[PDB]
């Protein structure tokens, strides 16, 4: 077979990208077998840190004790490999002895996925010619969940996980999200139980053709600010000042890379998962959790929504609609972990348990601690928007307290003064829960809520 | 008109990529106008460091004194902007006062980017700053800046080859030797019988008379041309290294650390302090295919998709143990070697292969993309050292898998290998000294042999086999 005439850019295809993702992170490693020794290391209590670039085919890493992997000095063993022809059946890498002052590999490693991931492997010493019994097992460390790193106190958590609050949060979204597509029969049924999204026969659909101009954006901003106010009476919940940056690559900051996978502040991006039989969803989710999406979308939002000239072109309604329909749904899925997904009108008791803090579904998103951090950030941009109009249109926006919340008077830049909190503004706990279940059944009688509007770019 | 229903991944297209490349790096900055002051800073001798991700649309950076941009503590001003609707005609960003304990922007910047075409650095950014504290009630402030992009320093400005080595390298004998050694074996499979007989007549056929080892024909992996490639470069390294310490790279240089993660490291990169920084890709006027290809192979993605794979494979005993020295040499030459040249190449019009105007022999002509000049570039020696060290990995590979099947042998004063199962030939080609059977090397003969061989947007030699992937 004729050899290639030239190299070409050989980015990882789907299979190599997924394999890279299974390998990337921190592993607990033990040596196994009669002849299993690495110079200057114990047999137990080792770690393997691996990195593959997002479309890389090279494999890099380090092998040492946990303490040495976080230390300043070069780890004892460096991993160098490549994923050409690699699969679950064969992952190979060389070890370099960084104490030897030589980059010549000392060991040949081969591994198999035994099916967060387990590697079962063989190490051969390259000093001796090919038989020795030198094996290892590597168990990938759990990617900690946000609730394992930011503790919401018992009083906040009690409010958040309650049936009335979960159903309220889900129905508030579903009513205004589905309004433009609901028959007049559905609409009159919701009107009947005070759950129409805003004023009777002047409802503010969030996703219809007039979504940017009908003031639905004001409902978005106001309901979340009201929620933040109540949450913040029970617990200190500091907004993000800056959006968290993607993990620093292992090549540049080995301790920073390793820490990222311990999610120490609860703000690490949980790695994308593969949706069985849904490649479009898999690609979409992987996209929005990527560094590329940070630099192409999230950093753009971070700039524009603190840009006075950008914000000064928008009514509070236009701003709310724009930020909700783009950034807000992407914040949910970028920080989403784990979970097949709950059907919107499925009220099985298990879904109410405090463990259910899935960011992909408003029934549960508010239970996730990261929710409060990025809602804090969104809510702070309203102040950027106010300062923008005070610079470019002094006095055209007026402050005003509304439902106990610092807010804004209707004006040239604030289309309405009656923000929608549900029946409380425009409409026993048990009758309330039942009314909300009925309202959800009217609307709704697989992918998570915040994935239902997924659009791939042409590139993907 | 309807607003979008959802966001989608919005990677920079070609224009935003090229704009981000014009912005990326370190700028010398001065404030100007009657109201131009940043608190705690001088007016002149400031610097602006900007970064955009390779397909990023966000703009980040810092504005402080040169010493403060290299210091551990937060710089006084942080840049936050985006390139949506940006062009050379309008780039905007905000400044954040990092001493204030607030991320609320303190300044609005709007700039214009001007190329340089005649001093004055590598592009200019200039425009107006507005203080965001100062009300609209207040009259218009006169607050301007000019920023000049710093030169990306050339390898020869950072690794000095000594007078004796440089004298050998830049000489007509050595430049024509190196160009002709490549051209003969690279063009052989496309030369007519007259051209081939004419080269045979002056002893310049690539390897044995009538059994020539073309480097690029259909049997290129199996005809032992790879041995000629490895051996000629080893012989050149041995001579260069008698005259100057030239350490191989142990590991391929990593791509620049992003500004977001190591500000001082990112800034140093652009000073090319060790001479091993990747010179930023340049736009080939009227050659988008070449521009894209060059950009691709100078990218972080190419490091992790191609270069790091070559780094792995060519130190992998099991990989190397499948190859004869000939197969190895041909593989490494045709892939990694041409890509190493163009990844570290800095801008020279490219010289025509048979243009021997005196100015082309000057020491300034060290263009990595042409073998008439590539050996004059100091980085050439670092990556040729790396390639030459992999021959030892290959030997060790066969000593592990095929003990005794490869034997060492001194050849033309160079530590080498005997012919055998894994070494196809024993007569490596150095040119007429080793294989000349015609009818110090004569300069006019080499120019005659180049004219025989070399008798459309122009591209350098090591770009002539460029192939884009369907992705690009």
């Amino acid at each position: 077979p004729q050899t290639p005439d030239e190299a070409s850019l050989d980015l990882a295809a789907t299979d190599g990208i997924r394999l890279g993702d299974r390998l990337r992170g921190l592993w607990d490693l033990r040596l196994v077998g009669g002849d299993a020794e690495l110079p200057g290391l114990p047999r137990e209590g080792l770690q393997l840190v691996l990195d593959v670039a997002p479309k890389g085919r090279g494999l890099i890493g380090y092998l040492d004790t946990p303490e040495r992997l976080l230390a300043a000095e070069p780890p004892r063993f460096r991993v160098l490999g490549d994923l050409l022809g690699a699969s679950s059946a064969s992952i190979r890498w060389r070890l370099v002895d960084q104490a030897s002052g030589s980059v010549a590999p000392t060991h040949d490693c081969s591994a198999v996925f035994d099916e967060d991931g387990t590697l079962s492997g063989r190490i051969q010493r390259l000093e001796r010619s090919p038989n020795e019994d030198f094996r290892f097992v590597a168990v990938k460390r759990h990617f900690p969940l946000a609730h394992e790193r930011i503790v919401l106190n018992e009083k906040l958590l009690g409010w958040l996980v309650s049936p009335q609050h979960r159903l309220f949060h889900q129905l508030w979204h579903a009513s205004r999200d589905k309004w433009h597509r609901l028959s007049e029969k559905q609409r009159n049924a919701l009107r009947g139980v005070g759950w129409q999204p805003g004023p009777l026969d002047r409802e503010r659909d969030a996703r219809g053709p007039r979504k940017d101009r009908n003031a639905s954006g004001i409902d978005f901003f106001f309901m979340h600010r009201h929620m933040l106010h109540t949450a913040r009476s029970m617990q200190d919940l500091p907004s993000w000042e800056r959006l968290p940056r993607p993990v620093v690559p292992l090549e540049y900051d080995r301790p920073g890379f390793i820490r990222y996978f311990d999610n120490p502040d609860g703000f690490s991006v949980p790695p994308a998962w593969v949706a069985v039989d849904d490649d479009e969803y898999s690609e979409w989710l992987h996209g929005l959790k990527s560094a590329e999406a940070y630099h192409a979308n999230f950093l753009v939002w971070e700039s524009q929504y603190q840009d006075p000239a950008y914000l000064a072109k928008l009514t509070l309604g236009q701003f709310g609609s724009e930020l909700e329909l783009g950034m807000h749904d992407w914040l949910h899925m970028r920080w989403a972990s784990v979970t097949t997904d709950r059907f919107p009108a499925d009220f099985a008791p298990r879904w109410f348990r405090p463990e259910n803090d899935f960011l992909g579904d408003p029934f549960s998103s508010h239970v996730n601690p990261v929710f409060w951090s990025f809602h804090g950030w969104i809510d702070d941009r309203i102040e950027d928007w106010y300062r923008a109009h005070e610079r470019f249109h002094p006095g055209e926006v007026q402050r005003r307290e509304v439902e106990g919340i610092q807010w804004f008077a209707p004006g040239r830049w604030v289309e309405v003064g009656d923000p929608w909190l549900g029946p409380a503004t425009h409409g026993s706990v048990e009758l309330d829960v039942e009314t909300m279940k009925l309202a959800l059944r009217i609307i709704f009688s697989r992918r998570p809520w915040y994935a239902r509007n997924l659009k791939l770019a042409r590139d993907q």
